[PDB]
């Protein structure tokens, strides 16, 4: 890119428990815990009851060291800069006898001038990590009260004192592994003249005819002389220059601010998943001094507008996203860290997770505030997949300190990550925290703390979430939306508040409300709602024994962290399904349950646009093997919920909704084009495959762009008897003028437990080659909610958790790199009727 040389300090690292004098090889970026595991100095933290057996680690201090060589030629470069993209958390960094840095915030990258401290030959780097617990014990003792952070799984709630990933201290789906280490890369850059400290491509305006941009560079010049330079910006698309601009300057020692306007005529816009291509331009800034390009930085840039509209209206206060001027109904999920040990998350795992969102027709992900500001790769993948990103700051569920030192650390991370992320097309909004305002209003505090301490907490809220964070966003990301808290007003126990802003409706699960309540309890935007399930058996076998297999054994409860657990799964299951006697069948039906109940809500929210303008379910993914609200387990396996979210988020959806012994059929489209001259066709089919009555035809339908509309209503009485309702289903297709199918749905008229399901044999043929299995499935009679189960971790399915309709063949492709020709894939097909006698 330029004349600099970058040395990655990713080898030759060793670590030691402080005070032992024993050193072992370590992997950096990494964690103390992984380094221990890799020498069998911890048990598999995820296996069994082993969580208690790993806790001692957080009490020790840990040292890391490496050495490296610098040449006489490198040492004579104008500048040499050591960069820590991440240190978790309290780290004293020494290089060749110099204390370079006393680090104290996991979420901040540190850039350090080191030329004057480096030596020709061997150079020695030592990092001392103070235990974040022992570091903060004296701070807690001075505080005189315990912050109410119930997800911090320790008697003393020390999490609140440290700018360290909240979930690391435990959460209601997570293991406590309070880890330390060099968690993101370390980089030594040898360079001449200057580095580009920041490059911000600021969009000033965008219309169909012109995008106007301001390229804002901050250049740190490291030599004593004034240096003539030319700044150049090249804008390209797919390798071809679109526009190019330049500016002469003379760079002064220290910081220089440079602004170059650029325009792209007839811009090709970045569109979200579902509405087109997520086009990205390549913007490259260079600093040229004489012949040499001494510094260069590039960003991929998406040209689009995002506006969050949050305005008083007749229904209360709206909360929705307008993308490229068009209201966009949000479809997605809440994202949590993908591992207890962040650096174990590989490039491949990030890529697969985005394939999983894109394939489920999502257009939004919330990076929830108990995790981390995600790495650059996460955002690059969001940009290239058309997925909008809601980014919480990293504060969740408790009030936090607001003393001057604490607020300076926070300001440092807010500036760092805002500048880090603000060039991403995907980045859509910032949210000050998760549930802290709700917590302060509703969760009991005025009777847990003195009135003085409670008042302090309330003024402390404002200092951080209503002043410091919104001011920082206004300064560094001024055209992006900020809201101080999610949910900002609406509270799930208070119906009167549901028309105001975004909701976390935990009436389902925590309030024990039936899934049917999601049809009536409607929000303006659902930013959280959820339901737990045990993960499938091959994941259970990664973490439990057949002994170790009851819903409330020590081990199952050890793998449940919500305030209840596993009893609640059984309670809800009983409402809708016959509860199976075996543990394996109970796991299967609980997957089915979570998928069917949650998709009922996803459909209610889309059906009720424009009152409701988004749904993000809790939660996408898992950080370890566990029972949780996730749609995808720790090993990448889609639960039923993920297949059902795909179906519910389909661009065009036929949604039959039955209430009060009556059926309505809604046609729901997130297409940018209107469909004309459409025909809905339906027919009742019993479980043996025989049609009941005649086909019903609704012709001449239009499905306008971005709308949900009722096209058919019929009372059940006079049409089907209670007996038929238990013994048949409705098949629904939507087709264009010429008979081409654009959508299909199936409807059942009774709860699954009330269906008279025939005993049946799902048979299959298989064609297996390397990487691939093609199965053809057949059953003469209905097989309900079939699960095609294979022991192969992370195998992918074209479909799963679907009703196999009577006498109707169904092709399913299974893929995995570990599918070998001639070593046939174990396949177990389960279905509802098989689970009881
Ligand atoms: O409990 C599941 C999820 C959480 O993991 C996550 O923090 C997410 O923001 C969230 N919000 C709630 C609702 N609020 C509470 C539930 C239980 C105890 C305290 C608060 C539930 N959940
Ligand atoms: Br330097
Ligand atoms: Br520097
Ligand atoms: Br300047
Ligand atoms: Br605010
Ligand atoms: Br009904």
């Amino acid at each position: 890119n330029d004349t600099s040389e970058v040395m990655l300090l990713d080898t030759g690292w060793e670590f030691s428990q402080s005070g032992t004098e024993k050193w072992m090889p370590a992997t950096v970026p990494g964690t103390v815990h992984q380094d221990l595991i890799s020498h069998e100095l911890l048990p598999n933290p995820f296996y069994g009851m082993n969580e208690k057996k790993i806790q001692w680690v957080e009490n020790e201090d840990w040292e890391y060291r490496t050495s490296f060589i610098v040449s006489e030629e490198q040492l004579n470069r104008d500048g040499i800069q050591l960069i820590f993209e991440g240190l978790d958390t309290y780290a004293d960094v020494y290089l060749n006898g110099s204390l370079l840095l006393k680090a104290d915030n996991m979420f901040v990258g540190y850039t350090l001038p080191v030329k004057s401290v480096l030596r020709k030959g061997e150079n020695h780097l030592y990092i001392y990590f103070h235990s974040p617990i022992r570091q903060t014990l004296p701070q807690y003792a001075s505080n005189g009260f315990n912050y109410p952070a119930d997800n911090d799984h320790h008697e003393k709630h020390l999490s609140v004192f440290s700018r360290k990933a909240p979930y690391s201290y435990g959460w209601d789906w997570g293991i406590r592994m309070v880890t330390s280490g060099v968690w993101r890369p370390v980089t030594l850059r040898f360079y001449d003249i200057a580095t580009i400290s920041d490059y911000y491509v600021r969009q000033l305006s965008l219309t169909d005819e012109n995008a106007r941009l301001s390229n804002e560079l901050i250049v740190n010049q490291i030599v004593p002389q004034k240096i003539p330079a030319e700044v150049r910006v090249n804008v390209s698309l797919n390798g071809t220059t679109v526009t190019e601009v330049k500016q002469q300057v003379t760079l002064q020692p220290g910081i220089n601010h440079i602004t170059l306007p650029a325009e792209v005529t007839n811009p090709v816009r970045w569109m979200p998943n579902g509405w087109g291509t997520p086009t990205l331009y390549d913007f490259s800034a260079q600093i040229a001094c004489g012949d040499r390009i001494v510094a260069e930085q590039s960003h991929r840039i998406g040209l689009r507008t995002i506006r969050v509209v949050n305005e008083k209206d007749k229904d209360g206060e709206s909360f929705y996203f307008e993308v490229n001027g068009i209201p966009m109904f949000a479809k997605g999920a809440n994202y949590i860290p993908q591992d207890a040990l962040l650096p174990n998350v590989t490039t491949e795992r990030y890529q697969t997770l985005f394939r999983d969102m894109k394939e489920a027709n999502m257009n939004m992900v919330r990076i929830w505030g108990g995790g981390t500001y995600e790495n650059n790769l996460f955002y690059d993948l969001a940009d290239e997949n058309g997925i909008l990103v809601w980014q919480d700051f990293m504060f969740a569920c408790t009030p936090y300190p607001s003393d001057p030192t604490f607020l300076k650390r926070v300001e440092a991370e807010a500036v760092y990550n805002i500048r880090r992320l603000r060039n991403h097309a995907s980045l859509a909004m910032w949210c000050g925290n998760n549930e802290i305002l709700e917590a302060l209003k509703y969760w009991g505090f005025e009777k847990k703390f003195t009135p003085e301490v409670y008042q302090g907490l309330m003024h402390g809220y404002d200092k951080l979430f209503r002043e410091l964070l919104p001011s920082t966003v206004k300064e560094f990301d001024s055209d992006r939306f900020y809201v101080h808290s999610s949910p900002y007003l609406a509270n799930w126990g208070r119906p009167e508040s549901w028309g105001t802003g975004d909701s976390h409706n935990w009436g389902v699960w925590y309030g024990k409300k039936p899934f049917e309540s999601l049809d009536t309890d409607l929000p303006r935007f659902m930013s959280e709602f959820g339901f737990q399930s045990f993960p499938e058996m091959k994941t259970i076998a990664a973490f439990a024994a057949p002994e170790d297999y009851q819903i409330e054994s020590e081990v199952m409860n050890a793998h449940q962290k919500s305030s209840i657990g596993n009893s609640l799964i059984r309670t809800y299951m009983e409402r809708d399904y016959i509860i199976p006697e075996s543990f394996e069948d109970f796991v299967y039906v609980g997957l089915v349950l979570q998928g069917q109940g949650m998709r009922h809500g996803l459909e209610a929210h889309r059906r009720n646009r424009p009152y409701c303008m988004g749904t993000l379910y809790w939660q996408l993914n898992d950080s370890w093997p566990v029972v949780s609200w996730s749609s995808i387990d720790y090993y990448g396996n889609w639960k039923a919920l993920h297949y059902q979210a795909k179906r519910a988020f389909a661009p065009v959806l036929i949604n039959p909704i039955q209430q009060n012994d009556s059926l309505s059929v809604y046609l729901i489209s997130d297409r940018l084009d209107t469909m004309e001259q459409m025909t809905l066709e339906m027919k009742v089919v019993d479980f043996d495959g025989k049609t009941l009555g005649k086909k019903i035809q609704v012709h001449s339908l239009e499905v306008p762009a971005n709308t949900s509309k009722c096209v058919y209503r019929a009372k059940l009485d006079g049409w089907l008897t209670p007996e038929d309702c238990r013994r048949s289903f409705l098949k629904l297709i939507l087709k264009d003028k010429s008979g081409h199918q654009v959508a299909e749905s199936v409807h059942f008229f009774r709860k699954t437990k009330d269906l008279q399901l025939p005993p049946t044999s799902v048979s299959y043929q298989m064609k297996q080659t390397d990487g691939k299995c093609e199965l053809t499935l057949f059953s003469s009679m209905l097989a309900k909610d079939i699960f095609i189960e294979t022991p192969l971790q992370g195998a992918r399915y074209s479909d799963n958790f679907f009703d196999l309709l009577p006498g109707e063949r169904k092709k399913v492709i299974i893929t995995s790199p570990r599918i070998k020709k001639g070593e046939e894939l174990p396949v177990n097909i389960k279905h509802i009727r098989e689970t009881y006698k």
